[PDB]
């Protein structure tokens, strides 16, 4: 009888969507037991009977002094993880008395299909954000052969057309890792190898819905063994005090996911947007970066506006008195805008947010891009005035409205990501080949 490893990336938001799969895989095959493979801290921070949570090891060395360079200790967790999961699962199966029958996996963790092959189990990997995302990564090679890898100056602009359900996405759009940033790094070859071991899952499966782009989905599944869009995630399943005095759709959001603040002098310009325009606002802002607001901008906005560490954001996206979300553009958010019904203001960063930030402006109109890729005060004010005050924002919440109404029929009852979930549990329920 089933024993599935859970094997979570336990940086941004990859743990959390993942233990959110595995709730219902597990309310819908109770007869099977889920082993959850988190670091300590990863697994605090997100937690039915039959799944229990193991700690694995951060990999950080007894007596290591951190470098300080950026995503070290992700290149510490990774470099130890397919050991550190090895000895989790060693515990998990002395416990259980079942083998792993099954290994489920964020696409992130490099070699769970080299430990799933050696253990004789499927392999089912979850790809936490976008299928534009995905479909670049499992197109690397060819992406690369294409353009070149000595960089793209002067061709920033043009079109990726030449990949199936890609023609609005541009050169700058592309993750770091593909045609530039570091080519050599160790985040960019696992990556690199990722792209071409996922064709030889199972099954991939994915927090979205397949009529979100009928011709991506056609194309992934051709590239793919077996391709599960099993999303929305979210449509499935005194901030709130604040803003029940508000008007409608009133209210800026400002959040950048659980990894990102912007720089210094932007800080700045969207202070003094915010100021200027006495727009009502909720600004998610790690209070470390406090230090980086304008003398005098708390005391002057203390009447209309909030400055949290942390926001209940998808319980903020979905009141009424929100009118417009300032976005890094990472996957879970923009599917909390959308169950919302809230306009995005794109700043993407890096990984797959300028290509979230190209669906969003381009390709669904759900949302409108600051001029430049940076927050200036001019340029902010002028997106507020837009979506909380004029045509386009009217345009923007009708485009927001039909995109939900697909969404929630994609997991309705005989919807596309309902039947592909039944194919999932399916897949997970199976026991090991004997
Ligand atoms: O103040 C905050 C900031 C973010 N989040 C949650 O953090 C997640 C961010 O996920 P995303 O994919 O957008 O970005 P990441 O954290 O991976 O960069 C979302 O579920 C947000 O609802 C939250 O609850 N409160």
């Amino acid at each position: 009888n089933p024993h599935v490893a859970v094997l979570a990336f336990p940086f941004s938001t990859h743990a959390a969507p993942l233990l959110a799969v595995v709730r219902r895989l597990a309310a819908a095959a109770p007869h099977a037991v889920f082993s959850f493979f988190s670091t300590s801290q990863s697994n605090a921070s997100i937690f039915q009977c039959n799944i229990k949570s193991y700690d694995i090891s951060d990999g950080v060395p007894e007596g290591y002094v951190f470098a300080g360079r950026p995503q070290e200790d992700i290149e510490l967790f990774t470099r130890a993880a397919p050991e550190s999961f090895r000895q989790g699962m060693v515990m998990a199966v002395a416990e259980t008395g079942r083998p792993v029958s099954c290994l489920v996996a964020d696409a992130f963790i490099w070699f769970a299909a080299d430990m799933a092959a050696e253990m004789g189990v499927a392999w089912l990997p979850f790809w936490t954000a976008g299928p534009n995302s995905l479909s670049t990564h499992v197109y690397i090679d060819e992406i690369r052969e294409k353009i070149g890898v000595s960089g793209i100056q002067g061709r920033e602009d043009e079109l990726l057309n030449f990949i199936p359900g890609m023609s609005k996405v541009r050169f700058r759009d592309l993750q770091e890792g593909i045609v530039f940033g570091n080519l050599n790094s160790l985040f960019s070859r696992m990556l690199h190898r990722m792209g071409q071991v996922l064709p030889k899952a199972t099954a991939v499966f994915i927090n979205s819905f397949e009529e979100l782009d009928d011709s991506l989905t056609n194309d992934l599944k051709s590239k793919l063994k077996t391709y599960l869009n099993i999303g929305p995630f979210n449509l499935i399943t005194g901030c709130l005090q604040w803003l029940k005095e508000r008007k409608p759709t009133s209210v800026v959001y400002i959040s950048f996911g659980t990894v990102t603040t912007p720089p210094p002098a932007e800080v700045v310009a969207l202070s003094e947007a915010l100021e200027a325009s006495r727009v009502p606002f909720i600004w998610s802002l790690r209070d470390k970066a406090r230090v980086h607001l304008p003398e005098g901008f708390l005391e002057k906005t203390r009447g209309y506006g909030m400055v949290v560490p942390w926001a209940p954001q998808a319980e903020v996206l979905a009141h009424e008195a929100v009118g417009a979300f300032v976005t890094h553009c990472g996957w879970n958010s923009l599917w909390e805008s959308v169950a919302g019904g809230v306009p995005l203001i794109c700043r993407p960063f890096f990984g797959d947010q300028r290509l979230n930030g190209r669906m969003v402006e381009d390709v669904l109109e759900i949302g409108v891009r600051i001029e430049g890729g940076v927050f200036t005060k001019s340029g902010l004010m002028s997106c507020f005035d837009q979506i909380l005050s004029q045509e386009k924002g009217k345009k923007l919440r009708e485009n927001l409205r039909a995109l939900r109404e697909t969404a929630d029929r994609a997991v309705g009852p005989k919807g596309s990501s309902t039947e592909n979930f039944i194919t999932l549990v399916d897949l997970v329920s199976k026991p090991k080949d004997v």
